[PDB]
């Protein structure tokens, strides 16, 4: 899939200069339209299925008549200038190259905005770690797979999204990037999402891709769900993962059922004790009739790890229709460091792989 | 504080019969003003600032011109008829008595209607329970509370707003009433509200008052904050206990730290892990942070409680301004039944009272 590119200006030297170029020494990667007159320049794009058009600064271009997904950037002569007109300004007599690669960010702008979580083969695979059952571990479980997973050589990255998650506790790496600038970045409409999302990205000790909690939990509270649709979307759309697992914390809201049912797989974690077993049959049944609507399938999708499972005090739930895939017990006087070792060694991590 | 009644007919005879009754024999209880003219009423409502206006069936009565908090109800000579245009009907010439009750009635539906949260020594205390520690023991520990509360002969009421809560684990009564009823109550603008939620109350094998849990989890959803503080207010309103203890989902959303901030007193629960506490205190930092708010003061009517603190391996909090008022430890191999016994013979839940 090449890039369909729109040029419009006065000047039809430039304009032949440019489409000459790109359309023989980069027709590989895209194809280029020039336009002097706005009105077939803009119906152009909505015809054509143009992906990014790039109009000289004196033309006020109104992107709302595009209908259509489609980038804007202004041609300019002023060098020192990122923006013109809230847009990426483009100078006319830089190297072609270098004018190639900023239609390649308008591009990616483009994308990236209206990034949505994807189930296609060659995007990373999006595990979610959650369960209605507080303090069964389910953090710790999920930062342990990601870290068994990279110890097998995955390229995993890992998100948070608990107000008072624990990300700093389990990964630790230079820089000051946080995931407060992420979400900053998510809604400020801005240019180079893509790349401001990249440099916010850390790596542990073993390998695990994630951003650090939020400079403060409240921070949290500004991402809305279509921003973590976006933010999944967008990790998938840097094709360097080939996992993304996400703890999100359990609820029956339809939204969050609604992105829920977004995971290739669920992943539950449980004690196996009285209440954690009631709290998790209370939301089963109450998933179960939410399943009515078109827009959740949850159930089908999940697995069932028990966690700190007492021989003498815990008991698995039976004529359920959720997979067990394994069961750790609870280690005694243990540090986190201690548990997520211990975690890291259960085989039954790799099932969630396959 | 009497009742303000305004009567509206056309029969004289009628409005000076029940008047002249009113102001005698009920005259330490009502205060009652006649009317044959409906913009005279209407005036006279706001003017005299009446409480419950009664007019005779062929009025239409727009209870939006009252400006006031006021009740309507219809005077009717039509038997087995219970509501006239959305209102209470009030039979004519059934006893005297028995017409006052139902003005009783309207007025209280009327209070039940913008009942919130009360602070005046006369209402039930509104205790709190809350914590961003997962799987702490916090709801064990509110129930092991209105148990150990009734133990010592008080009057207490458990409300628990989780979605996936367990009261039917901890409490059980015959019955058939639940929380859903409650629900329906508090969104069908209808009447006698406060009879309604008296009717779904269950009492406890240890005589512990609450409401079963909602039939299905995702019914309390349903309720707002506003319902929250309107039922605790109701709650209160009825004038029975002597406290409220409430299981309450932490989160650090505005309006639930302005529902928290109502709380005579909050206790928090924790157990001391290293992930327990540094959860805590990433909760702390924002919750203070959120002080800046006029209606948020939380951290000041926080105590807290340890649960299942390990000896070995957990740890409290220095440096904080919240009042540790006790701790319990990790029973081994303990049921929820046997826990709650243990806990209820903890002497620092007398603390909670004073
Ligand atoms: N297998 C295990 N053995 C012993 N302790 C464990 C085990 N797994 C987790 N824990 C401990 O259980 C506690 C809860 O862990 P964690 O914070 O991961 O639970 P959670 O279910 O994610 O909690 P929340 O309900 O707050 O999300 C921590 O103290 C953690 O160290
Ligand atoms: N003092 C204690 N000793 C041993 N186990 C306990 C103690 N207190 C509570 N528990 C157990 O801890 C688990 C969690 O209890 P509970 O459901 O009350 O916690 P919670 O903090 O309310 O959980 P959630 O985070 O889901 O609200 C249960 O298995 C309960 O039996
Ligand atoms: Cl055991
Ligand atoms: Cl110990
Ligand atoms: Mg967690
Ligand atoms: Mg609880």
């Amino acid at each position: 899939m090449k890039i369909k590119v729109a040029l419009l200006d006065k000047d039809k030297e430039y304009l032949d200069r440019l489409t000459g170029v790109f359309n023989t020494k980069y027709a590989d990667k895209l194809e280029v339209y020039s336009f002097t007159d706005e009105k077939n320049a803009i119906e152009s794009v909505k015809e054509y299925r143009i992906d990014v058009l790039i109009a000289e600064e004196d033309f006020n271009i109104d992107k709302s008549e595009f209908k259509r997904n489609c980038g804007l950037a202004y041609f300019t002569g002023t060098p020192g200038i990122e923006l013109i007109k809230d847009e990426i300004a483009i100078c006319k007599y830089q190297r072609v190259d270098v004018i190639f690669k900023q239609i390649l960010g308008v591009y990616s702008d483009m994308a990236a905005n209206v990034a949505t979580i994807s189930g296609e083969n060659d995007k990373s695979s999006v595990v979610i770690f959650t369960s209605p059952c507080g303090g069964v571990g389910t953090s710790t479980v999920a930062a342990a797979c990601a870290i068994a997973h990279a110890n097998m050589g995955k390229k995993v990255f890992y998100l948070n999204i608990e107000q008072c998650g624990t990300t700093d506790v389990f990964f630790q790496a230079e820089g000051n990037a946080t995931m407060s600038d992420v979400i900053y970045s998510l809604k400020s409409r801005k240019a180079n999402l893509l790349l401001k999302l990249e440099s916010c990205i850390k790596q542990s000790q073993e390998g695990v891709s994630y951003f650090s909690s939020t400079k403060v939990a409240l921070d949290i509270l500004e991402i809305s769900y279509a921003d973590i649709d976006t933010l999944i979307g967008n990790i998938q759309g840097m094709d360097n993962y080939d996992e993304i697992i996400v703890d999100l914390p359990f609820s029956l809201e339809i939204e969050k059922l609604k992105l829920l049912s977004k995971a290739w797989r669920i992943i539950v974690v449980n004690d196996g004790s009285q209440l954690s077993n009631y709290k998790f049959m209370r939301a089963y049944e109450s998933v179960v009739l939410l399943e009515q609507n078109d827009d959740i399938n949850i159930i089908r999708n999940m697995n069932m790890i028990y966690n700190k499972f007492s021989n003498k005090n815990s008991e698995m739930l039976s004529n359920i229709s959720i997979k067990t895939i394994g069961g750790a017990p609870r280690y005694e006087h243990a540090t986190v460091r201690q548990i997520i070792e211990a975690l890291t060694k259960m085989e039954f991590f790799e099932e969630i792989l396959q």
